[PDB]
């Protein structure tokens, strides 16, 4: 079994290797990438996303989300407050501001630190899930605005053609913004690309130990366990690596940089933090690998967790029992 310990894999194709995505991530699978929950591909030295990043300030942030912590600094849940709309160049401002600015710092480790101390007495502001993207449409290698379809992919797995799109999201982030513990929505993969600006650190859970982080989420947050027997699908609730720890759950941590590219693989849990001003892309993407870890996904129907319109299909067709239950938590 290729990579057994699920470390984390950092892989450098070729130009002639970054022409066909589907390929690759499926020779990273063939390495045990996908063991790790989560891999960095840095791309050839030759490609660009695009040709610069100066024209990008008038893109509008319509509800900037503060993120408003509450717990103790290592376990913590956090809630979007909705800010009023502003432009990007006004949101770099803000980031760059001193009330929210990165703090100096040592080294990525010494940031790291200070994020797990100090992060739940802030309330930093994210523009995130934001439709749209930063590919330059000339781009033709790993452009995350022309990949291949979920639905799609699932019309050429198991026949059955589907309504449904798939399109990107765009994330600016600053200083403490957050992710929170999850998989993706019908545990599909991901895919981020790190357009511009500071680091983005990352945790991760191998696949094949996320029930052991659910178990210790039910421990840590007992009310939203009663509430939902899916509530990690609310992307509300933070665990720090040193609670990790203390309680045996195997994970794993790495920094992306400007320019580096992410995969999450089906149910590999991730959760982390911006580093300072920043822009991401990210959108799902599915393999034939994926099929049966979308038919066994948990979902929340508690109501809280209320996503696209593209999922009713995915549960119609690969949960068809839950689908029912399921729907009443989208209406
Ligand atoms: O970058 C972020 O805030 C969150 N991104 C992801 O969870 C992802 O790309 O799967
Ligand atoms: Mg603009
Ligand atoms: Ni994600
Ligand atoms: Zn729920």
């Amino acid at each position: 079994a290729q990579n057994p310990n699920c470390n984390i894999m950092i892989f450098h194709p070729t130009k002639e290797e970054f022409n066909d995505f589907d390929k690759y991530i499926a020779y990273m699978e063939s390495q045990g990438a996908h063991r790790a929950g989560l891999a960095k591909i840095i791309p050839p030295k030759e490609w660009k996303a695009r040709e610069t990043y100066d024209n990008i300030s008038e893109i509008l942030i319509a509800t900037p989300l503060q993120q408003v912590a509450s717990g103790r600094a290592g376990v913590f849940t956090q809630y979007h407050k909705k800010k009023k709309a502003m432009t990007v160049g006004e949101y770099r401002h803000l980031a760059n501001s001193k009330k929210y600015q990165t703090p100096p710092h040592q080294n990525f480790e010494d940031l790291e630190r200070k994020y797990w101390k100090n992060r739940i007495y802030n309330s930093p502001i994210y523009g995130a899930d934001i439709s749209g993207s930063l590919f330059d449409e000339n781009t033709k290698q790993w452009n995350l605005g022309h990949l291949g379809t979920i639905q799609d992919l699932l019309e050429k797995e198991c026949g059955v053609v589907i309504e449904g799109v798939n399109t990107p999201y765009l994330y600016f982030g600053m200083w403490k913004t957050t992710f929170a513990w999850h998989t993706e929505d019908m545990d599909l993969y991901s895919i981020n690309y790190l357009h511009l600006g500071e680091p983005k650190t990352w945790y991760v859970v191998p696949p094949e130990h996320g029930q052991r982080l659910e178990r210790l989420a039910r421990e840590l947050f007992p009310g939203s366990s009663r509430g939902c027997g899916a509530f990690l699908r609310h992307k509300v609730a933070l665990i720090s690596p040193t609670v990790l720890k203390e309680n045996g759950i195997p994970f794993n941590r790495i920094t992306q940089e400007a320019g580096e590219f992410m995969v999450t693989f089906p149910y590999g849990y991730h959760a982390g933090f911006n580093h300072g001003f920043n822009c991401a892309e990210a959108i799902n993407f599915a393999t034939p690998r994926w099929i049966d870890y979308g038919k066994m996904a948990s979902q929340c129907s508690c109501g809280e967790a209320r996503v696209t319109f593209s999922m009713d299909a995915f549960v119609r067709i690969l949960q068809p029992e839950r689908y029912d239950l399921w729907k009443r938590g989208q209406d």
